[PDB]
């Protein structure tokens, strides 16, 4: 079937614009948030396999892999976690109100740090701190493989998409803003993971390109 | 199926090598060769539709589209020509010897201009003058959609791949070398097309991304 275009719930769109359009000095927290989302997805498939071992027929190895691509100005974060169905992508990454959204916009306006984002249940949108466009390819055992994509602007699209690397899990491809390309450096990624994601229970693989 | 890997026939591998590893000025002829190939593919479907109009059920509009992406350092040339089956990709872009290959290598080493490539029946490999990697998505009415990819290793891969943009024809994505990013400029492209591809009988659309 075709690409379908969804609107972001209104407060999510406002938060996005505020995220993209306001200077923050502490942008590195996007990586903490996305790694923390991958870890939760990994937990969920790990616990599921304790009663249902065949949920790992789509891949036993549980990990996160980070791939900076300086030539193309993309940062990719992939995990072999539970993945998201078409409905999860539509429901969890844009259309449904989140209770923390509006509160976080108000906290930011009052001068709170951007690093609080995860506490408000909207950590995924930290990707827009460093990215102009974000593409999410995801395959859950209960659905076919789909792709969510948004350049902000109040809407996102979801289309069918098969990636032979994603047999179960989520690949997030961030298209890095010109003023944020520092985050594509091997050394910078290593430092941020080492300093802010040192307690994650899965291997984090960093591949250079 | 999944990805299959194919060795280039020996002389083609040697020609690709000579082409990537020797400095040539007049690299700009790659665009002329690729457009000429697109124009041939357009002609073939055009003539086919004269007796089998249902060959145009997969798209009536006959054109070429050029898309530079400076961010991603890619240049895309796309046509709605006859397209290539899996077998065409495998047979016509690498595995079968062409009689002009060796003759072209010796002509090059004897100092002939790179612009003569087309006259030797090997115009396609001019893409590797400006690109490190070339990815070809093609769909022919007699087969499923497939993708050919090479970084000139002495081999190429062919995998299944659907691109909603290609319902019939061919899309060439060139990953442009660091020193050749000038070819991504709107001004330069138009000027190369205006001077060297002047008499092509199909619309050539340029889209700036
Ligand atoms: N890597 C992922 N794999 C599976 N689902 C994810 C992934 N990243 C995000 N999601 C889904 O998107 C939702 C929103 O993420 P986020 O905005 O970080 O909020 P939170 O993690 O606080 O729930 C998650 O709860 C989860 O359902
Ligand atoms: N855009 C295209 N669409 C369909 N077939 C193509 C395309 N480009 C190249 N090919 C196939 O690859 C072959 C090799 O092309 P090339 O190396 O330029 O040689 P020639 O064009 O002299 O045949 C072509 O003959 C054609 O069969
Ligand atoms: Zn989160
Ligand atoms: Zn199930
Ligand atoms: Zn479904
Ligand atoms: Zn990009
Ligand atoms: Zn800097
Ligand atoms: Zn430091
Ligand atoms: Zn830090
Ligand atoms: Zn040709
Ligand atoms: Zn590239
Ligand atoms: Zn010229």
């Amino acid at each position: 079937e075709n690409a379908e275009t969804f609107a972001f719930q209104a407060e999510i769109a406002q938060l996005m614009s505020l995220i993209i359009n306001t200077f923050y000095s502490n942008k590195e927290i996007y990586l903490r948030e996305l790694i923390s989302n991958a870890s939760d997805a990994l937990d969920k498939i790990r616990y599921q396999a304790l009663t249902e071992p065949s949920e790992l027929d789509t891949g036993k190895e549980l990990f996160i892999k980070i791939t900076p691509n300086k030539e193309e100005k993309t940062l990719t974060i992939m995990d072999t976690g539970i993945g998201m169905t078409k409905a999860d992508l539509v429901n969890n990454l844009g259309t449904i109100a989140k209770s923390g959204t509006k509160a976080f916009m108000e906290a930011l306006q009052a001068g709170a740090d951007i690093s609080m984002i995860g506490q408000f249940g909207v950590g995924f949108y930290s990707a827009f701190l460093v990215a102009d466009k974000v593409v999410v390819t995801s395959k859950n055992n209960d659905d076919d493989s789909y792709q969510w994509e948004s350049s902000a602007g109040g809407s996102f699209v979801v289309r069918p998409f098969n990636d032979p690397e994603v047999t179960r899990g989520t690949k997030i491809v961030m298209h890095i803003k010109e003023d944020q390309i520092d985050f594509l450096e091997e050394r910078k990624i290593k430092e941020i993971v080492k300093k802010h994601s040192q307690f994650i229970g899965y291997p984090i693989k960093l591949v250079v390109e």
